[PDB]
């Protein structure tokens, strides 16, 4: 381990071995000094115009962190295509992480003149929250992950966290965490860091779409032996009185047939069209938003439980806050136009999951008698019911991979709503920080903590290797399947490539459900 | 006791890469018509941020204050009680599912 | 067609690049890829050793053969050498077909 010796090589590749695929990606990173080496209490109350739904109390820290919770951090577009076009499923098995070729640079600023040089003896500090003692900030769809394109140099995100709050104030249970309290490895140029991790057992992601629907599992050609109430009143003319008539469900009465299952849970969202002219002329994104109520404040149930984005022929419709939406390259942070973002679609699950913008179904609302007509009620919120079956939200090339399951007494189907794998012991948080280097101190002793430091930052490479287990497709479907494919005809540029300006871009969201499977 | 809340698990300092519908109508004056505007959740919009979880189940109970003067003047302990209906008879869902006794 | 040996598995391409070294980054996080780098270049030596197999000549031709030869008489400079300015130059193209062979 010396100044003149590399401490690691560039490992970027993918190998397919059978029921496994191993991805490996390396990137060059840059880490500045955050918070001026300080920890700062940050808060936001209800003063000014800040609403109560957005209050918070927490801290910003001088630390940065590595994040690769995004599929494109590991799969190239072509690899993603190889995965989704041929496998009914897949899942993470184990990973290796490495930090190397570290270099700490210090910048001198005198008379407009700026010079940067190495500080051969400075160190960075690194450690993993292997015992999950820090607030788990990963799994919240934050920016700062390794770039999709291998040639892009990225900046390391700053670590910050939240605790309990009451307005802009802290409460008795509010917790303060000092990351310097943890043992951490100190590396100088020449030193490297690495660790291994094994994923817990988790189900394969459903990278397939159903080629059958819950309400169409019977034999088209045979009647049931079971009967259903088919008539409640006579029909012979005008002397119509009450009676009781029963019939057997059959090919023409599939909606009446007795069935064994029920569609998945529902939490109805407001519908909105991509054809603005068809929408009400008001600003309802928030006022008509589907939300949950937690201790006084409201949050969008975004994207909320997995529901079909729209029913047959209505591609223009989508749940106001019930789908993942990515931005196109350079889309504005605020009020970006529809043509600057990319809406995803969980259309593939219409097959088992209720459509996100409609009722779950209908229930009786009273007791009918001869003097009281029967009444019905529309169900727009339907929790788990015995016999329900459903699918989870799909995952995307540019979407999240996993999330830490909250440590609670209970929960229900812990599949992270934004999509992905829910893990009790997810990949550990990897914290990194440039060690503060005092600028000359006074010549006579003083109690005060130093606050004058040499200006510096660090850079180096990072590698992440993940082994994935594949669940091969075993279909007897005779006719060809749907497959993700590149466009055929000429185009100004190549999809999933760089610009004349060297800018890489992801033209569209790529899901995972192309192959089909029976129910 | 948890020292964090379900709706405050993100990093206070970083924006999401995910967007949410932020605007449905223009704002420039009185010619306001429908439009579509999207934004990225961030430190000041934590209520809008995409999240992975939902709060536990609910079965709303009637509230009552220990300051009698703030309560309706009637005997509602039973009539306004949260109950379940089993074969013709009703029982108080007491104490029922676990829910926070009160907010801040 | 330009001449030479056609190979299905020719010597591999050898790619080289200077690793980008970020110039100081901003002090508060930003999504954008860095675009400010320290200006640098690299230098070093490179060696290539190739072993060639020769097919010796086995001719019974009685009379001398044609041979590539340096010019005999005086000249301003030496062919295949440097200038008074230190510039090396190849005065002419030199082929390979001097010895002869029957059909
Ligand atoms: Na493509
Ligand atoms: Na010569």
């Amino acid at each position: 381990d010396g100044v003149g010796s590399s401490s690691g090589n560039w490992h970027c590749d993918s190998t397919w071995l059978g029921d496994r695929v191993i991805t490996t990606s390396t990137r060059t990173w840059a880490l500045p000094t955050y918070n001026n080496h300080l920890y700062k209490q940050i808060s936001n109350g209800t003063s000014g115009g800040a609403t109560n739904d957005n209050t918070y109390f927490g801290y910003s820290t001088p630390w940065g962190y590595f994040d690769f919770n995004r599929f494109h951090c590991h799969f190239s577009p072509r690899d993603w295509q190889r995965l989704i076009n041929n496998n009914w499923g897949f899942r993470p098995k184990r990973l290796s992480f490495k930090l190397f070729n570290i270099q700490v640079k210090e910048v001198t600023q005198n008379e407009g003149t700026k010079t940067i040089a190495n500080n051969l003896t400075s160190t960075i500090q690194v450690f993993t929250d292997s015992e999950y003692q820090l607030p788990y900030v990963l799994g919240s769809a934050h920016q700062g992950c390794l770039p999709p394109f291998p040639a892009d140099v990225f900046m390391i995100p700053q670590y910050g966290y939240l605790t309990l709050n009451n307005g802009s104030q802290a409460v008795g249970r509010s917790s303060f965490y000092c990351l310097e309290y943890f043992p951490s490895q100190m590396l100088r140029t020449g030193n490297n860091f690495q660790f291994t991790y094994t994923f817990e057992d988790v189900p394969f992601h459903s990278s397939y779409a159903h080629s059958q629907s819950l309400d169409r599992l019977m034999n088209p050609l045979i009647d049931q032996y079971l009967y259903y109430l088919s008539r409640t009143q006579t029909t012979g003319g005008t002397a119509n009185t009450q009676t009781l008539g029963f019939s057997q469900g059959g090919p023409n009465t599939m909606a009446n047939q007795a069935k064994n299952w029920l569609p998945g849970p529902c939490y109805r969202q407001q519908r909105v069209s991509t054809t603005t002219g068809q929408n009400n002329n008001s600003n309802f994104a928030w006022t008509a938003g589907t939300k949950y109520h937690l201790n006084g404040r409201n949050s969008l149930a975004n994207p909320g439980i997995a529901m079909a984005t729209h029913k047959d022929d209505e591609e223009r419709f989508f749940p106001s806050n019930g789908i993942l939406i990515f931005g196109k390259q350079n889309a504005a942070r605020d009020n970006a136009d529809y043509s600057d973002v990319m809406l995803t679609s969980e259309e593939e699950i219409k097959t088992t999951n209720p459509v996100a913008t409609e009722e779950y179904g209908i229930v009786a609302d009273n007791l009918q008698q001869q003097n009281t007509a029967p009444q019905i009620g529309t169900v727009n919120s339907q929790g788990a019911l015995p016999g329900m079956v459903w699918q989870n939200r799909d995952v995307y090339l540019q979407g999240p991979i996993w999330a830490k399951i909250p440590h609670t007494d209970g929960n229900f189907h812990p599949s992270p709503l934004m999509g992905g794998f829910g893990l009790k012991h997810p990949p550990p948080q990897i914290l990194i920080k440039n060690t503060p280097v005092p600028a000359d101190p006074p010549t006579t002793f003083n109690q005060s903590k130093l606050n004058s430091f040499i200006t510096q930052y660090s850079t180096g490479q990072v590698s992440v290797e993940i082994e994935w287990e594949l669940q091969k497709e075993n279909s007897k479907r005779w006719n060809p399947e749907i497959q993700y494919t590149s466009n055929y005809y000429k185009s100004t540029s190549v999809d999933f490539a760089v610009n004349t300006e060297g800018v890489y871009s992801e033209p569209r969201p790529i899901g995972t459900r192309y192959l089909t499977r029976n129910l």
